[PDB]
């Protein structure tokens, strides 16, 4: 929907944050760094598009690669990678539900919206699992060893860019 950054919905109490400064100031006591980047740098030809190209991909990371550097630099990552999941993607349901399970990872997950929608479910530091439910331009990391699992919103569809230490790193330890 019409959110322009992201909002937090608390699991059992089903209370929503919504406002700017009170959402980041909420990720920050969670340990989740948040940063909105400027998504409206991105070429239209490359908005809402999921059959992508490795010329696509090849630009997508090159719009942002200075925001890429200051996180990659400021936290310590190096590599990175486009994907794209639609309702077309072959083998979508297998695919996902490794990711809809609770598991950590030993390694920061660090994912930068550019089209469609996810939600990452992160339990808090007091046990209450909270979403955070991300648009396009939303840059989130999610600290090692939090439990947490990944869905996708209604519209079944996302595309991001992956940061990552090593490839290593990306297993879910269930």
């Amino acid at each position: 929907g019409a959110a322009a950054m992201a909002q937090i919905r608390i699991h059992e109490v089903n209370t929503r944050i919504e406002n700017e400064v009170k959402v980041s100031k909420f990720l920050q006591e969670e340990g989740v760094l948040y940063e909105k980047w400027n998504i409206s740098k991105l070429p239209p030809h490359l908005n809402e598009n999921y059959s992508l190209t490795d010329e696509n991909k090849a630009e997508i990371l090159a719009v942002f690669s200075k925001e890429i550097a200051d996180v990659s630099a400021r936290r310590g990552y190096k590599a990175h990678d486009v994907i794209s999941l639609s309702n077309s993607t072959p083998n979508l349901d297998e695919l996902l539900i490794n990711f809809q399970k609770e598991h950590h990872h030993t390694d920061d997950e660090v994912r930068f919206i550019v089209s469609g929608h996810g939600i990452f479910a992160i339990e808090g530091k007091d046990g209450t699992f909270f979403d955070v439910e991300l648009e396009p331009g939303d840059l989130i990391s999610v600290p090692e060893n939090a439990r947490h699992y990944f869905t996708l919103q209604d519209d079944r569809q996302v595309v991001a860019i992956r940061i990552f230490v090593t490839t290593e790193g990306w297993v879910p330890i269930y």
